[PDB]
């Protein structure tokens, strides 16, 4: 785990821009990568849940991975979410990530069909092999995957040879502490942005989050405040993040974020892919106001 | 619903054979199609959950659809499960099913990401358009999809223009009855094989099931028995189905079925795709014995 | 379990009438017992969920047990639900049921606090001992108890010395069949009225239900129809039961039932105990019409 | 809410000691009350889930309330958990709490039968009336109650006239923050001991907990450390609390706690009431060593 310590940080879960024909918008993808870099983000987690991985083909996911590396390789840390239900598909994406010079790969626990724990372990092992030396970030998100990993199961997964981190999108902060206690050196990303300050206090040492695309400096601010013992500032920042997250949950998170980025002149067309619909027009004034507030704040 | 009456019956949820390199085994696919036809099945439901849809590419799913139509079009009913999380991908499969001469299309409620009910409705409408005249079979499987659907939501879905049937993979037989009561003419497929007799009694007028690949005649026997008022034979047949299902659940259902079909000289290599593992070798004697029992019973 | 065979049948889960002050309405209880007897009911299940056991004191529950035995002992079968969270409290009620000359006792799996399976087992053993010869009816209602027993755990419970039946308030009709297959002689009561026909088909040999208080003859009609191979009549009766159940679920089931019984001149004051509120006035025309309908139909 | 500020703090959810015959062990109950006061606990939450309320009669619960008020009234804050499924039973216990001079009442959302949100509200209103001026602590524990309240529903409940606090036994720390943001003055007790530090950070201003009976000073220590900006001490203390909680979850929490207290000479017979069984003998060494560790630490 100590050999992956350079993966520690606050990493935006990159959104994948589309146009009105639902095609990849590669110009907006480049703009969003540069926007994140200019903001001072530590890294990008590419083609994850927030990236709409599960409504893209392997080819599309590869095209996005390739472009992000062109834009960002060597400037910030790059994690490729290569996870699919299929192991073989996941391996293809892992091999591509390696070719493009990503720093790490990542895979969600495969979903839909119930798999045995042993089947999960073998899935990670196979993807790790295809990653050809890129460390693996195990991605746990029980709310969407339906996969209910026990602590003992998590301990086994995060100690597989080649695993360097866990992205823990769980609100169970007892379990967060338990993981930190068992694995003192493990890179442990908090995945729910709306508990980030609490997740760090429980033992996370960074995070990966969708909302970091529009306000990642606030999460950096929380890490800094907690490091300095400035509890009030950490709380204030988390409160401001949660005010924003309340709105995004109302509007739909990915599309709300894309809409903010559109009003920030970053994303040309703020659409997610079908079956996501567009943002309800009634929310547009709040989203524009938020874009303006955040632009004023970031300066 | 009246117009889609011809879709009523007992339809096997077709397995997709693979080889040891995890490639499609097209020769075994043709053998399994013909094996199902010779059992006297009413039709096939192709590329569904049982067909390992979600570990195949669109191209692979299309190749399978095309072969099944070559082998079976005009001889038995053909329903193409075209569902993906992506609407656009689902539409491509629906257009392909139309080109190949399928009798109907079907789509699981899209999963992983939470979608609103309106979004689900639009997804079905879009697929129905691309199906270009083929009726839609709505596919409800809350246990795997994570989409619960209220009764009112089901009623709205099954009355969209172009919907001709519901595949109801739910053990809630109060809801089964409520659906029948609201929609007297709706084709209503019982989805859980281990309650088939009870599901018919509650109001299903047919079924779509994985285990029909190895013993579809038993399910047709339950239909006949209940039609004749012969309750004891219906129960006896369901009990025998359930003795089989108990075993299949222990071994893993799809791979156990493929293993039975291998011992029956239908499927060359009884593998599912990774991350499914192989059948535990400790179960092979029981599966071989089962294959021999069913071959003896069938003649 | 051939010793408990005489417990087989269709038994109403007796409601507990209260007066305007929410005290026991003894006169209405006596009238309701006689009303049930005159419908041709096989027995009464007293002080269960439907009897509002969990908002009564032990003394109150005993008073109800005593009165019902006075009114009904030797005329129909009498099952005392003695279950509490506390084992000792349950034993007190079991001892009382024995003194009053009940035919059997019953206990819900103790709830609120998680208990181990062994602890569940010891609870039933202790209550069985205090019942001093009265057979025990294990009562399984996962939806309310929160207790999620495996099939194996059910098998162990129903084979404890002194256990003569299982009241299975579960809509899992695979499990209903599994239980019947494992225990061919076990008295197995279907607990969800809205799947009664399907539950019998799966393996139940009777039922215990709240709605039997207002239309028990319909359930006896289903038993008769299925015995005679008359599937149509069984379905028609189940459908009619479910029309009523739809309404009762809208109104609140216990209070809706008590309101129907008020309009049938049995229950003086159709209130449940706080925190149950009154029936919404808007439902009274429907409940009155139902009362009139059922009275014209009769036993 | 701001008038109930006096209820803020760290309150032990008192255990109910029983004798070998499973009756109330009054001598051990008195010792446990005094033990808690000596640890510097802010108050006691009596006849809760931890007190094994739901395996006691109303009379038994009243006997406990009376004895605790005898032992503690005026020295520390006293909150009576009076909640039952029945509203009338809960009212009886609220009336008793008032007679015994408790500072507040509390009630778990009534369970087993599903009740409408309107019905929950009326249940609390009725209990508040019977408490006759004692503020109400709404008690939310979805994992045991099966009651899944929305944030809007919580907001309505905690703003009923007479409600002065929320005991929030939920691990959802987004919701904890939302509650604090909507109700800046509300007393908000963190209920899961194993996330206490994180719960305070999210917006709780105190806690009610079972493990406070054996190491309440540690929780007070977390409060102090966070107030001082001493994040490492707060984290260290939380880690130590969780090492203990890991063990108690293995042993069974209430019986494990009673066993630790037995080895501390507080509880004569460390049994919970049936259907709870005894602690597995295999855990006795660890529980005995924990008792020694904690006595040495205090």
């Amino acid at each position: 785990h100590h050999h992956a310590t350079n993966l520690r940080g606050v990493m935006a879960a990159l959104l994948t821009p589309f146009d009105q024909q639902q095609a990849l918008d590669k110009a907006s993808l480049r703009r969003l990568v540069q926007f994140n870099i200019q903001q001072g983000i530590d890294g990008l987690y590419v083609g994850g849940s927030t990236g709409e991985a599960f409504v893209q083909s392997l080819s599309e996911r590869e095209q996005v991975l390739e472009i992000v590396a062109e834009e960002a390789k060597g400037k910030i840390k790059l994690i490729a979410h290569v996870g699919c239900v299929s192991t073989a598909e996941s391996q293809q994406l892992a091999a591509s990530a390696k070719r493009y010079g990503f720093d790490a790969v990542s895979a969600v626990t495969p979903f839909y069909y119930p798999f045995s724990f042993e089947e999960h372990c073998d899935h990670y092992r196979a993807i790790i092999d295809s990653a050809d030396g890129l460390p693996m970030v195990v991605y746990n998100i029980p709310a969407l995957s339906g996969v209910k990993l026990t602590l003992d199961q998590i301990n086994t997964l995060v100690t597989l040879p080649g695993v360097g981190a866990l992205k823990q999108t769980s609100g169970d902060l007892y379990q967060m502490e338990q993981i930190r206690r068992e694995h003192p050196d493990l890179v442990l990303y908090n995945g729910y942005d709306n508990i980030f300050a609490s997740g760090l206090l429980a033992g996370a040492d960074g995070g990966i989050g969708s909302t970091y695309n529009i306000m990642g400096w606030r999460y950096q601010g929380i890490v800094k405040a907690l490091k300095e013992g400035d509890i009030q500032t950490a709380q204030k920042l988390q409160t401001e993040c949660n005010k924003v997250i309340d709105l995004l949950i109302k509007t739909g998170v990915f599309r709300g974020l894309k809409t903010v980025l559109h009003y920030m002149d970053v994303v040309s067309v703020p659409l997610c892919r079908k079956p996501f619909g567009p943002v309800d027009e009634k929310y547009l004034p709040e989203l524009k106001a938020l874009a303006q507030q955040l632009m004023q704040e970031r300066g």
